């Protein structure tokens, strides 16, 4: 037979994620440690260096070095998934529109100039517009600026959605079936004043039961992407990431598509969970990943926060079932003490659990070993979860409860029976 494609001599595809950059423009080393950065609101940094402090948000070199790693890694990747949040975390008035959108094309040229031939989905983030979490539910200044900055890598009809309401779905060019649907979850998020008691804003919820509906007649799978996550904070008790009117009507699309639906991935917390969303009966559907941050920011009084990650998923070709997550970090005390990166391993999600890929299933059954007394699994989790920031931090039973219950129980209703029946 002539002219048949070439058959191969188990390939896996794999892509990046990366979340919550948070560059802080004015960061430098200072020996008057409340001028070291803006981001810190005057407090002395504490023990600042050249990749950052725990009271500051990201120096350029902190970025610029997770990228670098990423380029250098030797990891093939063949698209890129980009979760929000650019500019730091200092005071509105210390802002404006014209400097959001010059952080977010500073992060946006970074990634274009040192990876010029990888498709990139980006999703706004909460601090992505000024004043912050303020996002508008019809067109602005900054959804048509980042419609400027991401059209490398997305086709005309993405631009049209993202310049008139902050999301889009787009094909992943190399992988032939996979559709990014990237949700602007900022319009759910509690301190948005701009979309208080409305039912549909943006239209976004319409327009998502549409782009799911022909991604099945087009035998697409979906990966969906966003800013703020689904369910409920695990720290906290009986608070949902976004408005509870919001995470029951968005997570009741999930649910109906979660046939078409291959992953869901997110940022905001700047924290690494797990959720496993289920059906009322506990019935597992769909697998969700919260990724944490490369800015290791945290306040005056908080007691813990996130070493800097970036992390990379492989899946199968062509079917786009995830089977692994690789986790990686900067030790940041580590980096600033010698003055030199070592982005490195922290882990690799079926090794350190020992279950067999990332299907629902397999993690459904991993979360039921976390919820046995003492479980070393939970334990690992915990460690994990600060991105191996302090190896000393414990979870008691109350601080365990809550995050095992919002690990599985995404909807308030599934959410509340857990809490009554283990808290
Ligand atoms: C769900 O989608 C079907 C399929 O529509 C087509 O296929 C998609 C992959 C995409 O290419 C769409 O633009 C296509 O229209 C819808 O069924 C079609 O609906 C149109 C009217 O809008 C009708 O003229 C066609 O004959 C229908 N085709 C079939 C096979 O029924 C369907 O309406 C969508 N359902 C919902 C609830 O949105
Ligand atoms: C993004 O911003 C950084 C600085 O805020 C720019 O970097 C300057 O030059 C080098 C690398 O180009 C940095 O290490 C320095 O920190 C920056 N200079 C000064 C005086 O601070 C970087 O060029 C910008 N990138 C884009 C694409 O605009
Ligand atoms: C990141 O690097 C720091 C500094 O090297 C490590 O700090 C160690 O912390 C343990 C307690 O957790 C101490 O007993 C060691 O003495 C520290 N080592 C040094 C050289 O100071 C920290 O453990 C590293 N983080 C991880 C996850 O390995
Ligand atoms: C910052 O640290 C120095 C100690 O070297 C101290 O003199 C100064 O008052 C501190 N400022 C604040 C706001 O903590
Ligand atoms: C809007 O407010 C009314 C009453 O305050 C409430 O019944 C309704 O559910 C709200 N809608 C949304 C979308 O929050
Ligand atoms: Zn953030
Ligand atoms: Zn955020």
């Amino acid at each position: 037979h002539k002219l048949v494609p070439l058959a191969p001599a188990p390939a896996v595809g794999q892509f990046w994620h990366v979340t919550d950059l948070h560059l802080d423009p004015t960061y430098h080393i200072t020996d008057d440690r409340t001028k070291v950065c803006a981001s810190s609101k005057g407090a002395n940094a504490s023990n600042p260096g050249p990749f950052g402090d725990v009271l500051c948000d990201s120096p350029y070199q902190l970025i610029l070095s997770a990228f670098d790693f990423i380029k250098n890694s030797g990891q093939e990747a063949s698209f890129m998934i980009w979760t929000g949040d650019s500019p730091p975390h200092v005071p509105v008035p210390e802002l404006s529109t014209g400097t959001v959108i010059k952080v977010i094309t500073n992060m946006t040229m970074t990634v274009q100039n040192l990876f010029p031939n990888l498709q990139v989905f980006p999703a706004l983030g909460n601090h992505d517009y000024w004043p912050q979490d303020q996002l508008p539910i019809v067109t602005s200044k900054v959804y048509s600026a980042v419609a400027d900055l991401w059209k490398p890598w997305l086709g005309e009809e993405a631009i049209s959605t993202l310049k008139k309401g902050g999301f889009y779905s787009q094909k992943v060019a190399s992988n032939p079936g996979l559709r990014i649907i990237s949700l602007n979850t900022n319009l759910y998020y509690g301190p948005n004043i701009m979309t208080l008691n409305k039912t549909d804003p943006a239209n976004q919820f319409e327009w998502l039961e549409n782009t799911l509906n022909s991604s099945l007649w087009n035998k697409e799978k979906v990966y969906i992407i966003a800013h703020v996550p689904v369910g409920y904070l695990p720290y906290a008790t009986d608070t949902p990431a976004i408005r509870q009117y919001y995470n029951e009507k968005l997570l009741d699309i999930f649910r109906r598509y979660s046939s078409v639906i291959a992953g869901q991935f997110y940022g905001h917390t700047h924290r690494d969970s797990l959720m496993v969303l289920s059906d009322k009966n506990g019935n597992p559907l769909n697998s969700v990943f919260v990724a944490p941050a490369v800015t290791p920011v945290k306040g005056v009084l908080q007691k813990e926060t996130n070493n800097p990650g970036v992390r990379l998923f492989q899946y199968k070709p062509g079917d786009y079932t995830l089977l692994d997550m690789v986790q990686y970090y900067l030790n940041l005390t580590e980096a600033n003490l010698k003055g030199e990166s070592n982005w490195t391993l922290e882990y690799v999600l079926t090794q350190a659990y020992s279950v067999a890929d990332l299907q629902p299933k397999s993690l459904y059954a991993l979360v039921q070993q976390f919820a046995t007394k003492d479980s070393k699994q939970f334990l690992k989790y915990y460690h994990y979860y600060f991105v191996s920031y302090d190896s000393s931090a414990t979870c008691d039973q109350h601080c365990k409860t809550l995050q095992v219950c919002a690990i599985m129980n995404l909807d308030s209703m599934s959410y509340d029976d857990c809490l009554k029946q283990h808290l």
